């Protein structure tokens, strides 16, 4: 459904951002 397609989009984006923030965080710990 349009709703379920939207939920999927938002979860995929949210998790993608989290993973990228994690990588940014590990790099920040060594700066």
């Amino acid at each position: 459904s349009a709703a379920s397609d939207l939920d999927e989009l938002l979860w995929v984006i949210a998790v993608t951002i989290f993973g990228l923030v994690l990588i940014a965080s590990i790099l920040k710990f060594y700066k």
